[PDB]
């Protein structure tokens, strides 16, 4: 509710990008350094599209733990000017579920939009369109085709990238401070 709220939106202006890849539209959270995150469904190529620029991407590297599994993000480095300012502080330590979450979407056609998701719940093993994941969280949201990249915040953590959902439900890989290390 409320206090992630604010929180959610004391991210927005300096680490959640709207962007666009020849997928289509994606919210992007930038973690630090020129260090952002996506979802592996937005396939990015050389250059990507963040704001009103068209940007080149140093690299981009599939997220995976250290149980070998695919989270379905990539991790982008960019060719942009300034460095993100470090949110490192703000992903847990460990994986963590939350009460009365906010999705936060910032893309061309939703742009700056803070969602209201309600309790994030453990759900752990996902097969999305085919393609097998773990550690996984879900929320009881309609969530939307356009809303991938979203942003799970609780009341002072980043706790979550959305990646899928089947029409009542949402579901967001999980982020823990370990995959963002050097
Ligand atoms: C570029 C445009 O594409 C997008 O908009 C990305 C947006 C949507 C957001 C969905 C869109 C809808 N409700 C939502 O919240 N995401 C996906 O579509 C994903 C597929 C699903 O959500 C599938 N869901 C499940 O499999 C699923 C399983 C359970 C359990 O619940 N849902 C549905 C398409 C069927 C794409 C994907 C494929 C393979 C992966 F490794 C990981 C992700």
């Amino acid at each position: 509710m409320g206090p992630s709220l604010d929180f959610a939106l004391s991210l927005l202006r300096r680490n959640i990008r709207q962007v666009q890849t020849d997928q289509g539209h994606f919210t992007m959270l930038g973690v630090r350094d020129r260090l952002a995150v996506l979802p592996r469904h937005s396939q990015p190529g050389k250059t990507i599209w963040v704001e009103h620029k068209l940007v080149n991407v140093l690299d981009a590297v599939e997220l995976v733990d250290e149980q070998g599994v695919d989270l379905e993000l990539t991790l982008i480095t960019l060719d942009t000017n300034e460095k993100f300012r470090d949110i490192t502080k703000f992903i847990p330590e460990n994986i963590s579920t939350a009460s009365d979450a906010t999705l936060v979407i910032n893309t061309e056609h939703m742009p700056s939009m803070f969602v209201p998701v309600g309790d994030v719940v453990q759900y752990g093993f996902l097969n999305l369109s085919g393609k097998p994941t773990h550690r996984t969280m879900m929320y009881n949201f309609p969530t939307k085709a356009g809303q991938c990249g979203g942003v799970v915040t609780s009341v002072g953590k980043v706790v979550g990238i959305h990646i899928g959902g089947n029409g009542r439900q949402g579901f967001c890989a999980g982020l823990k401070r370990s995959y963002f290390a050097s």
